[PDB]
């Protein structure tokens, strides 16, 4: 049988993988579910076509190298990689992953979560994040659609395309000026689990800052005592005073312990923001916290070359090399 086509994208993954169905997409690719006739289960297949852009080639190599090294229950892995037999023919790379049922984005569109579920989901996000940060890696795009879920409420973090050694979930430092950006994102996700709506839904950069200030209040002098973009600093100083809104006013029915943790994750100053181990140890997560059952990385991850300097043609070679061991006859 020929290759299958899904929403205009051809998927050349047969004969092992067939009966394909759309399940997601990104800047330079598409994800489908597919039947694996070897393991006799359905899998996820992520198609990416990065080779025309140096940045996308960088991201592709990082994502593959990081996910091939990582091993953790709350982190998506790589089971297989398909690409053409020669580098001149390789225009696409197919990354095969465990198939999950849904994501937190879809869940929050349709279901009201109980405190217990919120607690358990938050715990697994942070358990996975502890492993990532222990490897000295930042995810940088945590958000509900990148948190995958099973029938049995198991949670896995996916999409490590932006990982290194989305506006609504973007930490203020990023816009004004480290691991703390991931904590901010988790805080945004916690808030969204509590209310089923994004806490800071800005329409653009300035609007994002305005929503954050609308809740946290005007930043203090120490909050601004840092290296900071001149334009952003002048903008913030041009604004009238904004009062802080108490968390319990915004989330009237929330567990007070959840709101205490939320306060510490959504702290404006990254240096005062709670870190992942301290968050796991917060009273809100007491029911699930189990440091004897929370694996960390054996060593910190680092790249041998640095890829930012490499031409995209050289990056392609490295990707071709990295993926070779999944080829038949290897
Ligand atoms: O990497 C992923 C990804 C993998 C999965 C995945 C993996 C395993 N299972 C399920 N099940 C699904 C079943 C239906 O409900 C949703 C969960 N989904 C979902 N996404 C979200 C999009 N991306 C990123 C962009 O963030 C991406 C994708 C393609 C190209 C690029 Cl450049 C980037």
């Amino acid at each position: 049988a020929g290759p299958e086509m899904v929403r205009g994208q051809v998927f050349d993954v047969g004969p092992r993988y067939t009966n394909l169905s759309y399940i997601g997409e990104g800047a330079y690719g598409m994800v489908c579910s597919a039947y694996d006739n070897v393991n006799k289960v359905r899998v996820a297949i992520k198609k990416i076509s990065p080779f025309e852009h140096q940045t996308y080639c960088q991201r592709t190599l990082r994502e593959i190298k990081i996910l091939l090294r990582f091993r953790h229950e709350n982190i998506i892995g790589i089971n297989d990689i398909i690409r053409a037999p020669t580098i001149e023919q390789m225009k696409d790379v197919y990354i095969v992953q465990d198939l999950m049922e849904t994501d937190l984005y879809k869940l929050l569109k349709t279901q009201h979560l109980s405190n217990d579920h919120i607690c358990y989901f938050l715990y697994q996000i942070l358990r996975g994040l502890k492993y990532i940060h222990s490897a000295n890696v930042l995810h940088r795009d945590l958000k509900p659609s990148n948190l995958l879920l099973n029938t049995t409420c198991d949670l896995k973090i996916c999409d490590f395309g932006l990982a290194r050694v989305t506006r609504w979930y973007r930490a203020p430092e990023i816009m004004l000026n480290t691991k703390s950006i991931d904590i901010w994102s988790v805080g945004c996700i916690l808030a969204e689990m509590l209310s089923n709506r994004p806490i800071f839904p800005g329409k653009h950069y300035l609007d994002q800052l305005n929503h954050i200030l609308g809740i946290l209040g005007s930043p203090s002098q120490e909050d601004l005592n840092c290296i900071i973009n001149l334009k952003a600093r002048n903008y913030l100083l041009s604004l009238p005073h904004k009062n802080k809104v108490p968390w319990n006013r915004l989330f009237p029915n929330a567990d007070s312990k959840a709101l205490d943790l939320l306060d510490k994750m959504l702290t404006f100053n990254p240096h005062k923001r709670i870190e992942v181990e301290q968050a796991l140890a917060h009273p809100y997560l007491e029911q699930y916290y189990d440091p004897s059952d929370e694996p960390i990385a054996e060593a910190p991850f680092k790249f041998d070359m640095e890829l930012d300097d490499l031409p995209k043609e050289k990056l392609k070679e490295l990707i071709f090399e990295e993926t070779a061991r999944f080829q038949p006859g290897y």
